[PDB]
């Protein structure tokens, strides 16, 4: 498709490059720093390269008309949710520090300009932006100042609203991913619409692209490898049996494996041209493919016709299925037996 | 992608189409009826739609020469495996009679002239045509003449190649299917190139799309259906623990149950536009995107600025976060409190 490519820390990311699962614990650690270690743990153990938090500084985020509205996949108001969930600026540090003793990458999505300044204080290496900041353009402008590259969900946005952000994201110069997302959760197998992984690429050819997903298994992101998809989102948890709003959406160790290890093949399989040349292919074309053979005796001085000729395998003969046609009236110089392949001698 | 269909029997198959699994027992069956019957009871039990065999009339299909040359995943003569596992017409009709007395639909492969007007005979309602003999003209235009669909597969083959086979169908006037295919047993994941499936579509645009898989696994053919697959084609046995050459890549019943639930989501999740409004994600944009706010004080009179001015959820607010740039230079009518919405009679 592409040879876009950037770095998220030491990790290339894009097409040519393995796909990158991104590890979204977001708030399902419930505001609980002890909860999101166990977290880090089990995606740690799982092998994955890269986790994901929500930074959520409530006053900066949200004004009080969002204490009288309720999100979709929960009972109460999303800034009750986010006052229990969001971890201090303590805590994340913590968090922060724990990924990396793991070995793996931390990254956040900032949903408000503070929580913006206190992910560059702790310097991370790259910015996700939810699709609810998509059409954020003053807090895409803050971000991209930052000067690392920017991962861009696109959800519940069209191509011309997310222009304008590309644009101030190419004017400050620095990379970026685009996600194809639908916002609902859990997102129903019919709305993932994975075409509009076409859409962004084509619309935005300087972009990575990968897919947001928040279906309740691996199908979606599988298809998303299959087109082209660089990188994968998906919520994780330990377990499944935790309490929050995005743990029935997740993945856990056992299906984070399975994504991985499916990505891993529809990487090598994917794209390529169908008139590439397989030589491990040569051995079945050599006795699959069909060669002339006289379907009767044919008496010496006789004309070679579709009548007395056909068409057998293995495809060692002097003339292929291929000739056949261009056999028809040449003489037979010798006599030639039926079922015998029809040889350059056969023929004056 | 498209909109081409016809139908197997009472079977549909295209793009806007539950895709379509073909279970090959082909040779597995190893000459014995009995298991050829085991395995379609498996394959019915799974929930099969269809069931293919392969139609070996040997002496018709091979000169003697074909019993001199090796294939790649055996180590005796194509003829000695044929010959060894080829059923005869009285067994093959008892086969399309249990196929069909299981309510699923027999297609068969000929691999020759006297295999195809068997199959003729027997009134089977698609033919597949297998590889090896996609650029055998002559066997291509005697099974179009039978005004059946062809469903072909195209490994071994360029475009340029297939075309003439195309050509001939076309002229005949029956629906054809084209499946991309890679004819190494097993195929390796780097060798499937799933590209291959959008440059058949591209030069054939009135072709059904799908692929004939011989890899270890449902993963090819799982990103085939994402990219639009229509048709999938994979070896089938009741037990993986059965002998024959074919066998390793074949599926059982568990791993077909699979691949249909993820060729199912796939069907769902694929194809659709970037920019299509889904209803869904309407309470998501409610809570999830800015409206203006003061971010300071403004007294009466002053002049609204990028410096008094911020954005924050929820997106209730009169002014959105697209117009905040509109509101530099206008007039604070009232006094405004820091942290409020801007609206729309604060400001004359």
């Amino acid at each position: 498709q592409n040879n876009n490519e950037f770095k998220i820390g030491n990790r290339s990311v894009g097409y040519n490059h393995e796909p990158l699962i991104i590890c979204e614990i977001g708030i399902n650690h419930e505001g609980s720093l002890k909860t999101a270690f166990e977290m880090v743990d089990a995606a740690y153990n799982a092998g994955a390269e890269v986790v994901k938090h929500q930074t959520h500084i409530v006053e900066d985020e949200m004004s009080d008309e969002a204490k009288q509205v309720i999100p979709g996949n929960a009972d109460v108001s999303i800034y009750e949710i986010m006052e229990r969930c969001a971890l201090n600026e303590e805590d994340e540090i913590k968090l922060k520090e724990y990924v990396e003793s793991k070995g793996m990458i931390f990254i956040s999505t900032p949903f408000s300009r503070a929580a913006a300044l206190r992910l560059q204080r702790m310097d991370i290496p790259a910015y996700k932006i939810g699709s609810g900041e998509c059409n954020n353009y003053p807090l895409i402008k803050l971000v991209a100042s930052f000067g690392k590259p920017i991962i861009l969900s696109t959800g519940m946005n069209s191509i011309e609203s997310i222009k304008k952000s590309v644009e101030i994201i190419r004017e400050a110069g620095v990379p970026y991913a685009l996600l194809h997302c639908t916002n609902i959760y859990p997102t129903p197998y019919e709305d993932v619409r994975l075409g509009g992984m076409n859409d962004l690429s084509e619309a935005f050819p300087d972009a990575i692209i990968g897919l947001s997903d928040h279906t309740l298994d691996n199908y979606a992101c599988l298809g998303a490898v299959a087109l082209g998809g660089s990188i994968l989102e998906r919520h994780f948890t330990d377990r499944m049996d935790r309490p929050g709003p995005d743990i029935v959406c997740s993945m856990n160790p056992d299906t984070f494996k399975e994504l991985k290890q499916g990505a891993h093949a529809l990487k090598l399989a994917r794209g390529g041209k169908k008139d590439t040349i397989i030589a491990g292919e040569k051995p079945t074309k050599d006795f699959a493919f069909a060669s002339v053979v006289a379907d009767k005796d044919i008496k010496k001085g006789e004309l070679l016709s579709g009548d007395n000729l056909w068409v057998k395998r293995p495809g060692n003969g002097d003339f292929s299925v291929n000739e056949y046609e261009t056999l028809f009236g040449k003489v037979a110089a010798c006599n030639i037996r039926k079922g015998a392949q029809i040889k350059k001698t056969d023929i004056e």
